[PDB]
């Protein structure tokens, strides 16, 4: 359950900074994305005191691309770590996502299956996997999806292969090329980075692309 | 080749064990043996990425951060910037993700100094998804991208074989799978130009006798 269908992307990769402007926009997100910029430059602990901080979702951004029994130890240090969910590539195949779902269920977390990225060298290789990944997860059992805002025509072939009870997120919105309102026609919530934490005011960039999404 | 930097008897110790003290004690034991250990997220997170400037001062060894970079441009930047600064001197990079994407890292790498060693093809059994099928075209963009330094499975020496002659003769190819993956010492090595080994040594009873024992089973050939 994302307030206001928005999710943080923090990658602010300075404690001060980041925890500055995620409490510039804590009003209008509940939802914060931590990736790899942030926790390498600051530590995994950087997570509890966001949420001991901020009391919000985290969902930490690994995009974990590697063999099972690695997939297995990062989940688990991340999970550790008090993350709520963890975005994996679905690329390596299945038996490295079916890793992180065991680790998942065996800690009470949630796994995000990322099925196509949304920059463009994505075009090369990752897209024409694209709906055979989002196969392969329905075949696993995965019910959390990340899909591009970027291409708004894929972004829906993914949401009817994955079915209307899956939950869908979606990145490349604003910075990227992505518009808030047509995202939000087959995903579930927008992730927004650049637009918000590099804005002057990040308070005011957030609102504003909740105001132009309150008409959804 | 030899206008690269060589590895210490041609084996990189895969060091993914969870905690500071045995990282460091397995290490050290071994150390008489190796000057690269490859650094991944399963210590890193666990400890700290400080851990990669302490195994650099502490046994003078190389490090690869293993990180397999795989996001957008601007954030393959960020995560190379922040691992270079944490002293590591090579990264490795999925290349899956496309040509910008590995550009962006490369520009880090060659900004700072230091190197980028590209993974083309994956050594596990879902590798043969998706990923072996563009395996060959990944490696063919490395080349003409610049990339020098790839990463390519032991588990399967037919296919290291293709990529070894799809990036020449003067590429440095490192090849992990080797042992737990059931990967062989001997056939690795007639195509890449160093092993990588984890668990076979750092879940042996005795590291450096395991250690030992695949530095000399490599020393005829
Ligand atoms: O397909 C993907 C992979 C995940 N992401 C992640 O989403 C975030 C986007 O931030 P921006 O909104 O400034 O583009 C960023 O952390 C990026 O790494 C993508 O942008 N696209
Ligand atoms: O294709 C790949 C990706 C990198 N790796 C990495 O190489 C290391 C292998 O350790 P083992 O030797 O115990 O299998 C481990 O850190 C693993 O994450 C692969 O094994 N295969």
């Amino acid at each position: 359950d994302v307030m206001n269908r928005l999710i943080l992307a923090m990658d602010l990769m300075n404690r001060d900074d980041a925890l500055r402007v995620t409490g510039e926009v804590r009003e209008y997100i509940d939802t914060v994305k931590i990736g790899y910029p942030l926790v390498l430059s600051e530590g995994m602990d950087i997570i509890a005191e966001f949420r001991k901080r901020f009391g919000c979702r985290i969902i930490a951004d690994f995009k974990v691309a590697d063999i099972p029994e690695t997939n297995e130890k990062i989940c688990r240090a991340t999970f550790k770590a008090g993350a709520d969910a963890i975005i994996v590539h679905g690329f390596p195949g299945a038996d490295s996502v079916r890793a992180c779902l065991n680790v998942a269920e065996e800690m009470g977390r949630e796994v995000f299956l990322l099925t196509e990225m949304s920059h463009p060298g994505a075009e090369m290789f990752i897209q024409g996997a694209a709906d055979e990944i989002a196969r392969m997860g329905v075949d696993l059992g995965v019910k959390n999806y990340v899909g591009p805002s970027t291409r708004p025509e894929r972004l829906s072939r993914l949401r009817e292969i994955i079915g209307q009870d899956s939950f869908l997120i979606s990145p490349g919105v604003g910075a990227q090329g992505g518009d808030p309102g047509e995202t939000l026609r087959f995903a579930d919530a927008i992730i927004v980075g650049r637009s918000i934490y590099l804005a002057d005011n990040p308070a005011a960039a957030a609102a504003g692309i909740i105001e132009s999404i309150k008409d959804l």
